[PDB]
């Protein structure tokens, strides 16, 4: 076997490359992982927390820049959140099953497996642009009007999903611009 | 011989590299374990603070409390000064304006809020259901369910509290509601 020496040396060379690539994969992991803790540090005091004079946790401000949904349903009994985030990118709304994973899972006889998606885009670098893209078969109402095709949502819009969920869409930075 | 020793020498080096890679995998996963747990501890702090999170990728939004009395803000402006949610816990919670020297816990803007406008009192004995009364300050308009409150009055879940004939909050007591 006159080839053994080259055969061995090649594998080692490959292996030297592999290890530096294996070391990057971890350095990559740890990096996002810390950056999530950069984001999780932020939420702890981002929209913000009121405090009582005796140092009590007192409140929650709604986000000041990022678009959101406030729940309008009357009772506290909500297994749902009082406030949901429309984070930039896509937000998917629907049922628990998990044939395709939802970001906002709701209860209801009239919420479809996939119900509707929010798309959020700041391509400009300026204010985020939020569309409501309703899904086929799914009833969603903005301001009492049935929507069936993607539309730009504005601060104050009222969104009803199925028969059991009603929301105020708020876009603080959009309203900061159009009102000031 | 030497030739045979070199073969022995080189091979041990590969077995030591195999170990070094196992060690590499090992300490990286250990560092990753330690670091991800800080994030998960902040994510645990955030759950206690009432944020909703899925396992992977975290943040979803804010729950209404299911054990604490609290005010939900019904005012619709995206850029308002006040909180979306205020909690009402044991002892006193004060409502008024930020300029007045005495420190207010809950601050209401507008021309019609008095420095000291009203006080919330929650008392709980060993008997761990809060009784929440609202105490008006003199000269300060507070109406509960359309009824002017002119002296300490018990609040019940569902009550509509208006301040300065401008600020609307819904008072929830998720633990009083279960009682019935």
């Amino acid at each position: 076997g006159s080839e053994f020496s080259e055969e061995a040396i090649e594998r080692l060379k490959e292996t030297e490359k592999i290890i530096a690539e294996l070391n990057e994969t971890w350095e990559e992991k740890l990096r996002r992982t810390e950056a999530i803790r950069m984001e999780r540090e932020a939420l702890l005091a981002e929209m913000g927390v009121a405090m009582r004079e005796d140092g009590g946790t007192l409140g929650v401000f709604s986000p000041k820049k990022t678009p959101h949904l406030v729940n309008l349903n009357e009772d506290p009994l909500m297994s749902e959140c009082l406030l949901y985030y429309i984070k930039d990118g896509i937000t998917r709304v629907g049922r628990e099953d998990g044939e395709r994973r939802q970001d906002i899972v709701l209860s209801g006889h009239f919420i479809k497996e996939e119900h509707c998606v929010f798309r959020s885009d700041s391509r400009g670098g300026s204010e985020a642009v939020v569309t409501l893209e309703p899904c086929e078969g799914a009833d969603t109402y903005v301001n009492g009007k049935k929507v069936t095709e993607p539309s730009i949502l504005r601060s104050g819009n009222r969104i009803i999903m199925g028969k059991s969920h009603v929301f105020r869409f708020n876009h603080p930075e959009q309203a900061r611009q159009e009102r000031e």
